[PDB]
């Protein structure tokens, strides 16, 4: 079988984000456009904070601001939840726990909707010292790679998924952001539970030399492992 799911995901898909935030009562919006190509784990897309000036760095959005794009080999296809559940979509949940500060929760809906694939966020930090490496703004403007674990979780027709994030600080040292992860479909249809596997993901950060707007410029190539 090739499911309506994978299909969707054939060719280049125009992307849409949008994240409402509130960390420590600082409240934000971010929104994000460009495309997808999921043959190639390929990812091009430009986010704005339409608030003004982000509360918190950029580094640490995003993993919250499309898993579905990732590439998954053909001999691991049986693995993909994240196509799997389309065109109808997921919700996905995380808890993000930054080592010695705050917290974010975040809640995000994943659907396609006409042509469009889009992830409609909510983000909710608290306990965040006011002049930490968060929201005092003390994060390099890069990313690391890192490897996201993905296991079955049959007890709610989803996954789950764990995975270190460790941002770079400006005097060199790291601040993990430890992520906990799951996914549950938004329709009643089937899904594959995949075996346990991992995506290996890689970002590059850049800015876009005539916007004015405090914005990120994101480059990602995601490809499935480990089966």
């Amino acid at each position: 079988m090739v499911s309506k799911g994978e299909e969707l995901f054939g060719g280049i898909v125009p992307i849409l984000v949008e994240l409402e935030g509130d960390v420590n009562g600082h409240k934000f919006s971010v929104s994000g456009e460009g495309e997808g190509d999921a043959t190639y784990g390929k990812l091009t897309l430009k986010f704005i904070c339409t608030t003004g000036k982000l509360p918190v760095p950029w580094p640490t959005l995003v993993t919250t601001l499309v898993q579905c794009f990732s590439r998954y080999p053909d001999h691991m296809k049986q693995h993909d939840f994240f196509k799997s559940v389309m065109p109808e979509g997921y919700v996905q949940e995380r808890t993000i726990f930054f080592k010695d500060d705050g917290n974010y929760k975040t809640r995000a809906e994943v659907k396609f909707e006409g042509d469009t694939l889009v992830n409609r966020i909510e983000l909710k930090g608290i306990d965040f010292k006011e002049d930490g490496n968060i929201l005092g703004h003390k994060l390099e403007y890069n990313y690391i790679s890192h490897n996201v674990y993905i296991t079955a979780d049959k007890q709610k027709n989803g996954i789950k998924a764990n995975f270190k994030a460790r941002h770079n600080i400006t005097d060199g040292s790291v601040q993990l952001a430890d992520h906990y992860q799951q996914n549950t479909p938004i329709g009643d249809g089937p899904v594959i539970l995949p075996d346990n596997h991992y995506l290996s993901t890689q970002s590059a950060l850049s800015k876009d030399p005539n916007e004015k707007r405090d914005h990120m410029v994101l480059l990602e190539f995601v490809t499935a492992a480990g089966i």
